[PDB]
C-alpha cells in the first residue's frame, strides 16, 4: 500500500535486486530492516535511492560521512535516503514517486565496501 519493507543481514545482502515503486502514490515509503546481529560500525546498512549513473559519486562522497549515515549531505544526487542502521534496527524514508520518472534509478548500500554487493534498481510501477 505504497509501502515496501526490505531485508538486509550480516551477510552484506539485500533480500532484493528490484524496488517496485507505484506511480499512483503521493508518497512511497520504504522501510530497511537489519536482521543481523552486527553493529552498525562493522556492518551497516541503508538504503539510499540515486540515478545509475550518480551511484558511484555518491560511494566515494559518502566515505567522509560517517556521522551522516554515509550519505554526504545536501546531495542533490540523492533522491531519499534511510539511516545508517545495525542488526535488531529499522530506518525508513519515504519519496515523491514523481522524481523518479526522469532516469534509471538504483537502491545501494553506501557503507564504505558494501555497495557493489548491496544494490538494485528501482522501479515505478503502475
Ligand atoms: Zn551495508
Amino acid at each position: 500500500n505504497c509501502a515496501a519493507t526490505v531485508e538486509s543481514n550480516d551477510n552484506m545482502q539485500f533480500n532484493t535486486k528490484d524496488i517496485q515503486v507505484s506511480k499512483a502514490c503521493k508518497e512511497f515509503t520504504i522501510t530497511l530492516k537489519h536482521t543481523g546481529t552486527q553493529p552498525k560500525a562493522s556492518m551497516g546498512h541503508n538504503l539510499v535511492i540515486a540515478k545509475a549513473e550518480d551511484m558511484d559519486g555518491v560511494f566515494k562522497d559518502g566515505v567522509g560521512a560517517a556521522d551522516t549515515d554515509y550519505v554526504k549531505p545536501d546531495d542533490a544526487r540523492v533522491v531519499a535516503h534511510t539511516k545508517l542502521i545495525g542488526g535488531g534496527e529499522e530506518s525508513s524514508l519515504t519519496l515523491d514517486p514523481a522524481k523518479l520518472a526522469d532516469g534509471d534509478y538504483k537502491f545501494a548500500c553506501t557503507f564504505p565496501g558494501h555497495g557493489a554487493l548491496m544494490n538494485g534498481k528501482v522501479t515505478l510501477v503502475d
